[PDB]
């Protein structure tokens, strides 16, 4: 045309592809989607269908799956199921390639979507910018590379994601993230996971699953308690029966210097000075927007100092026809609020229809063994901005589990309530279906529920999720900020 | 002046409610009758109800290792290798174990009447003489000993209610659910009588813990198992149980049922099947228990069925007699009991009357897989609005490509009234429905509109995030007709 294409989209994950396809298929837009890579793994890990769907979400899950039947093979006992308990051993190898055919058959999916959406089209190559109308499609990520595509567009969306972060330290190289985690071709007999985010826990709990008899999962974190950004019981309790399970968890921990020793393992020594020797360090400590080889400055796009692409309420850049979404803008990254960016971008440049995605209360789970669900603010966050807070709390082991000898595992909830109205400013819990439990009650915190509207709805019984519906009185307040009793 | 100002007959669900907070929120005396202390033959249900002895508890325990079979199963997927011709279920551990459990509930109720002063418990069954005596005797026989007498300002009866008979011959050679929790062995070939919740469970219960070569078959008498619940799930869940083994006869009811020399039953079919069974569990229904009180002689009233009419606030035509629960035959499951107990000592003792709200009562059934549901039927929704919106979705989770269990599909219907969005009803099937369906009930008491699901994001990936992930119909109800457009 006027322009060859409406929009260029770089990145075809999980914002990137909503984006994509709907400004095709509703609304009937010439769209070029770039990617790296067609199906997962290496040397990109990522590729159609982006982090979550080849490296991420979907394979985590299944392999966190797998890994809980460490224990329900072992709770089985208590219910009379026997069996010959010397035979039962994991299987690595088998994990993996069911998860590979699991996720190979999801890129196989997303070429069929192309196939048969007109005005669709996959692009292969290292998107990269030349002004704000011209997107290069190249060979690698370097800038002199073969130019293998000049696109002419209107728009330009940016959904490259994250990438893993690294330590400074000395053996970096001799250390895996993620993305390897999932390719690895034995499990680790001993493995070191650092840090104390979601990725590391619930890296521990699988390799703790997998590994050889008399193996051993650390998990090491700078600060004091794993989980930083969640509720604090639910931190100190998860840190018990992660512990419970066989994990060594050693905060205050950090890598000073990793070296390969004679028969392969690694020798890590400890800023404390401490050392050991494991089969495989995983670094697991942050995720950077993955903005670096787009050469946005010669469009003139603005990144924050981390590299996140900053951009306002509806996703746009400080270059009016380029918009950014997901994980390279560092707002939350998760697949379920890229996918909303990537449907409200759709709706405001192309159906003049304009949403922003609000990113308060989203909801998230933590697919550690046992797992959590938590939505709305923690309650040191509730006490800085509400002058009379309320902290609801319970506790309890599921009878089963007096029955299946996993004593330790409590289930545990605690609601966070503005004390003037009532109003539920947050919802924590621990233990089995957490996950699939928080769902709903962000559903009743985006409407704005009051802990009246849990305790009258009547319960359903026996469930864990009924603890909600009994939680009248409160616990302990916070009167301006001081953790007060009476309020 | 009376001696009690409440005596609660029977100490279950609703009863230990309304006794325990009238007495220690009130300072009343409450005195509480049940016919034994522990869980067990002879009467089966004890202090703490039918629930906590012969029903949710002990039940869900029994579902909870009745599904190990299938984890087992499914482990191979994953890469677990184990001896796979080595696993055998236990029947009698698993009994053992539940009664360990149930045991130590029972002694808990011992503590709490220990140290609630003004609760007392009294043993026997209770009876009524007059509107203010209840007579504690030996047994349901209006001639058996009186134990003790109880002079008292007002009464309620919370006394349950209790297995449904047949009246074919052979009715006395099968078990009802009471009996199903103190087998002695697990059954090879069980036939479970009745298309409800209760049938299909123990149907699940009975297929993972049968010895080898055995057979579990459900019958009943209507086209499809599960009245009352969403057509299109009762319609999954079938496939589904049958997928795991089950034989599900539809159309079928025991027309007479005779012993064989080994004590096996033989059962002849109306359809002029035959078939013999270890044990033959009639799940048929169940009744409410109004019949030893002797209601008559305090001027009571029963409907036909033997339900206790109640207004609104569980008062029967007698002005100082309550009942509650299920004997009152409104929603019998135990939260709703426990409710109306909590409800009558706000309106006796505290004078805030209240009256329980029976409609929007979330319910799960412990099949395999589950149930989690919520108000409306499309088909009932379809006679009170003339313009809902059906909406629905199913999908087999990517776990069970892996697992080889490919027959599991999760299912979420919604139900609407299309002119404002109000969601009427939500019906889920698969694992953790249950515990879905609970949050789903929350929002469905404050008036969630389809919008408000759809507006939220969802946690993935899991099953529940289907549920914020609908924003189109399927077909509609035009005025009672369905149609797909309006
Ligand atoms: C181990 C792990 C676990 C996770 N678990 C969860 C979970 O359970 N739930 C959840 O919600 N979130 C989870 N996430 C995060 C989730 O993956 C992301 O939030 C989501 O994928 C981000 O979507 P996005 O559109 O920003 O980018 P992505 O899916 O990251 O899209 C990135 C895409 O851009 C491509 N790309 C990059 N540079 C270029 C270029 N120059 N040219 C062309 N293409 C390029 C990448 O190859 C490509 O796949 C997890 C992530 C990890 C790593
Ligand atoms: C097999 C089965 C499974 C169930 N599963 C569930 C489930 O998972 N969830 C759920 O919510 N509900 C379930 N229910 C139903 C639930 O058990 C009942 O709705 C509930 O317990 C009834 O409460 P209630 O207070 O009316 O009476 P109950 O709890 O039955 O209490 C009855 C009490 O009355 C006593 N009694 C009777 N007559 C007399 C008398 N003359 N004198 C003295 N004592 C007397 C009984 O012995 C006694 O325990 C189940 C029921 C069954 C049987």
């Amino acid at each position: 045309m006027s322009r060859a294409y409406d929009l260029v989209v770089i990145g075809a994950g999980s914002g990137g592809l909503e984006a994509g396809w709907n400004a095709a298929s509703l609304h009937k837009k010439r769209v070029a989607v770039i990617d790296l890579q067609k199906h997962h793994g290496p040397p990109h890990y990522a590729a159609l269908g982006g982090t979550c769907v080849n490296v991420g979400c979907v394979p985590k899950k299944l392999m966190v799956t797998g890994a809980n039947y460490m224990d329900t093979i072992r709770e089985s006992a208590g219910f009379g199921w026997e069996l010959d308990r010397e035979s039962v051993r994991p299987n690595w190898k088998a994990l993996i390639a069911a998860k590979n055919k699991a996720v190979s058959g999801i890129n196989d999916s997303y070429e069929g979507m192309f196939a048969d959406t007109e005005g669709l089209t996959f692009h292969q190559g290292f998107g990269a910018l030349q002004d704000n109308h011209t997107v290069l499609v190249r060979e690698s990520a370097d800038p002199n590379s073969a130019v293998l595509e000049t696109l002419d567009t209107e728009y330009i969306l940016l959904a490259t994601g994250s990438w893993p972060q690294h330590l400074g330290i000395e053996g970096d190289d001799l250390c895996i993230t993620s993305n390897e985690a999932f390719y690895l071709d034995e499990a680790p007999k001993r493995a070191l996971c650092v840090g104390g985010g979601y990725i590391s826990i619930e890296f521990a709990g699988i390799f703790n699953a997998y590994k050889a008899r008399g193996g051993q999962v650390d998990l090491a974190y700078r600060g004091d308690m794993i989980l930083r950004g969640f509720d604090s019981e639910l931190r100190k309790q998860l840190t018990e029966q992660l512990r419970a399970n066989g994990i060594n968890v050693r905060t205050h921990e950090n890598p000073a210097k990793v070296t390969k020793n004679a028969d392969g393992t690694r020798h890590v020594v400890f800023e404390s000075g401490a050392e050991a020797d494991y089969d495989v360090v995983m670094l697991a400590i942050g995720r950077v927007p993955r903005s670096q080889t787009l050469q946005l400055d010669k469009a003139g796009v603005e990144v924050a100092k981390n590299g996140a692409i900053k951009v306002d309420a509806y996703s746009k850049t400080n270059v009016d026809n380029i918009y950014a979404i997901g994980d390279v803008t560092d707002r939350v990254m998760l697949t379920p609020v890229a996918i909303n960016e990537g449907a409200a971008f759709v709706d405001t440049v192309f159906a003049n229809k304009p949403r922003a995605t609000d990113h308060t209360k989203v909801a998230c789970a933590v697919f550690s063994i046992p797992p959590m669900g938590v939505c709305g603010y923690v309650e040191e966050d509730a006490a800085k901005k509400y002058d009379q807070v309320a902290v609801y709390e319970s506790s309890f082991t599921p009878l089963m589990h007096n029955i299946s000898g996993s004593t330790y595992k409590k289930f545990m909830v605690r609601i966070v309530t503005n004390h003037a109205d009532g109003e539920v400013l947050g919802v924590h819990m621990l233990g089995d279906s957490s996950p699939e439990i928080i769902q709903s009650v962000a559903i009743c915190l985006k409407m704005g529920a009051k802990i009246s509207d849990f305790y009258n709805t009547i319960g359903v019984h026996p469930t864990s999720a009924e603890e909600l519906c009994s939680m009248r009185t409160p616990a302990y307040f916070y009167q301006k900020g001081k953790r007060v009793e009476k309020i």
